[PDB]
């Protein structure tokens, strides 16, 4: 699973997290590596899946999403994988995985308001076979943002 | 807090989540809007903070990070804000906020292995005044990735 | 959903929470606004649903109700709305809503004694399809009263 | 503590919960009891504290309050009474009491938005000596309203 | 439900808790009341059910019972009463009732050893329709004994 | 700790749990053992502590106690024994021990009403050094009674 | 169940826990007991089952197992024994028993990595009839090792 | 940390878990490898720490230990490592590590009876600085044994 990375790969990844739209000319000047080996190394990082893709990181509060929430899901053990497959199709779901501990499934969701949160949980998620329970924790403030998939509804 | 957005702004945001390195020429062709109004609208989205920035979205598993975890933190009520300020300085911390529910603080962290996770929790976080308890849930698989800040240690 | 309110509307709402039977003559003298615009503004607040209605606020302990309790209900996710619809028909139920967190449904109930509480939970609520569990917290003292619907059994 | 009530008292209480502004003339016609004994019985109910007072029952969502929440508070056992005394002074707090179970103190609060909820919990409640922990459950919908004290901030 | 008691009744109850085999002659001397009114008052206390009966209070540890445990039972809400009826038939069960809180049913049991505890829980209680879960808390020491029904197996 | 018991001892214990005031004449007739060996065996059971004593078993509901409750206590680990010593002095406390599990101390209490329960928990128990938390479960009905120490306040 | 042991048996057991491959010659010299009575006593300890067997105690981390975890299992009460029988067949399971408390079944498992842990829980354990829930706690460091059954997959 | 192992190493480890006292002559015959390379490979496994040591695996129930328990420990975050260091010195503690989840520290202990368990928890563990809480789960039956360090008190 791990892809071999060297010092130059990590330097490129650091710059492309500073500014995802950085030119390979600018990376080249800053790490004293040829534009050409920069370009080739980025194409390999993408080809290998180290870079899934590039994105605009959106502030959902500024975009008019009032509700960013973490939902902990309890699911029938034999249905956990199928429940994750169904959850992944909703554009409200930003982050989704299977976890150790007291809950089986962990997700982050972004919705416009509390009535949209309740519709999402009770009219969409609750119809998935195998969901026994949900526990929603609503962010009241965010110090460090992750990734929000927004306006895909 | 909400910034006024129209149909064209949302279209641009959708494309810039598809490919964060999309040229304004390419957005212009795809939404039949001038490169020039595309450029001006993106500069306003960034200026207003709707777009925090652009980034490479990294697969931490492929980058050699074996541990992606959610940590729920219980903190002395009067210290919650100060605890968040201290937590935000660690490059292991990808996502960090204050939440409603049974826990006060929610975060995602990315570390190389279980011994790095324990060092992070017991030799870094545990020295913060006001942390009473931590509960770590380790991702065993991720269906939908968020945002990982990686190689900043 | 929000109804537009100005300074005078809020002043009227403050007085009508001080004394729900306050004459529009008395409100008029106290906020130096005409009885006539007071009357018209109250009719609009009621028409718009800002004022649901006026009520006597009853002390259930003084009325002979010994048990004021909060019940947290866990329900099958797909049945939560239908469970709330059935719960709303009981006159024991004063306050009833859907909530984020560890429980799905939150309610306040008022009953005469512990045997009436057990009959309510086990012979009325428990027959509702979709209720998995109830957790009752009994008020031993009330510092600030809400609203009790009483003698409707 | 219980005040002696008869059939006519309960009939009056039922009507004054139907419409808190009902004339004693109207109650008199509906229960075939003299306006005069109606008036005297209501004055005794108020004098005895059975009727705390009359109020407008406000829909906080329509009044522009987006957040109606139940907060469960864990407090140092020796400080529970003093914590309740301090909590009672905030106009955000609608309902407040001491409870049996896993939490010591139960309250309902009404605030304008999530940032006001966090300020209330972390900059007001958290400064009270003896509060160890809070757990907030946010109403996403209300089927049966209680009592909200609003515009007193 | 409450049976009318006076000063002399309470005095008799105090003495009959000091020594359940106390003669009415001895009670008569100690409270300066006639043996005859003592006898008549005890017959009424028994007839009315204030005194369920008299018993030897046994130390189960000294009787060779190593395990005195409290079991909290979670039951399907619609089956709680029937579950209690079935539980009451086992002679291992000393105390049994329905409770407010996180559990539905509370009991104390006395068994000879850990293998008898597991047989009781898994081969007797677990076959009752409606039991979803049990949580056993084993007494490691008893400061104040209640009542143990022993040698009835 | 275990005291040696034979078939006749167990037979006597069974009868003295049927009726704690049973004459040794009556036990003698029912188990075909001499009154004299019956008497000697009971004196040894008491001397050895197998029989702590005899008591009237009281129905607290009929005696006017409305509240029979189980309280789970969380205590500082180093103070658990001292907390039990202090708890044992209250006549409200019927049963008291140290337990395995999520709570340290388990007790049953009997008080007249909810205001007496709150005074007991907050003005008596809460002043004990080392009590961190209490969780009270109130009996709404009792199928099998234990032992209540009553009228000792 | 207990097998009679004397001073010499316990001395032999202490030495055979120091070094499971200790010669009976070496035990004989160290406890000043004949090789022959040492041999006979060890054969009886094995025959009686006091010594289940001898084993190499393996460090799973050094053997390339990255994941040593404790799994708490919640099971339908009537199926707990059958669930344990099925769990015992997996070579990943090192320690397995039935427990008092909030969980029914407790086990330790050893697997190569997080993806093997998830496959074990979701594709093997989850197919067992009667498993309602699992809670995995992953060891981040071990101060005192138990017993790991390794390379049996 | 991982030590390089081949097919022959794993075969030797499998046999030395079957019988920890197996002669290298017997391993040699069973895997068709020279006694001499068997001996050298075992000396390297021990030298590298893959084999911590060899031991008799004892059945504590047969050895007269009635109580095998798992204890979950909650500790002040800054003291977790020091608490583990102190816990490791007790011979009652068989297995001890730091864990992810709701508890910080996990251990297995073996003691003779319930009074020894309470003395261990309250007079030994509870005196360790930083222990906030313990939760003991007692094994009622063991299907698969781990490792018990016994008679070292
Ligand atoms: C793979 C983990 C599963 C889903 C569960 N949360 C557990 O801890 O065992
Ligand atoms: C702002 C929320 C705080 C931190 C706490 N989690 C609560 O629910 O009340
Ligand atoms: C709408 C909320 C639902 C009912 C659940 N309590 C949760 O937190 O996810
Ligand atoms: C009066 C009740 C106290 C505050 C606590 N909640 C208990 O159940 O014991
Ligand atoms: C009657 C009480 C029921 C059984 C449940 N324990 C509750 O608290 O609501
Ligand atoms: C003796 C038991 C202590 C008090 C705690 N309840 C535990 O389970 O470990
Ligand atoms: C035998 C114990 C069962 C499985 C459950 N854990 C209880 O505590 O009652
Ligand atoms: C290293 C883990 C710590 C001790 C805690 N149990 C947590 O999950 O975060």
């Amino acid at each position: 699973r791990k892809v071999e990375l060297d010092e130059i790969d990590r330097a490129i990844l650091r710059l492309l997290q500073e500014d995802g739209r950085m030119s390979y000319s600018e990376i080249s000047r800053r790490i004293n590596v040829p534009e050409s080996t920069v370009r080739a190394r980025v194409n390999r990082l993408v080809k290998e899946g180290v870079i899934r893709k590039f994105a605009a990181l959106i502030n959902p509060f500024k975009a008019g999403y009032e509700i960013v929430a973490f939902i902990a899901v309890d699911a029938e053990p034999a249905k956990v994988k199928q429940v994750v497959e169904e959850l992944a199709k909703f554009p409200e779901v930003d982050v989704l995985g299977i976890v150790t501990g007291a809950h089986d499934i962990f997700m982050q969701v972004t919705v416009k308001d509390l009535q949209e949160l309740e519709r999402f949980i009770l009219e969409k998620m609750a119809k998935i076979d195998g969901i026994k329970s949900t526990e929603t924790s609503i962010l009241t403030s965010v110090k460090k943002w992750g990734y929000a998939r927004v306006f895909h509804h």
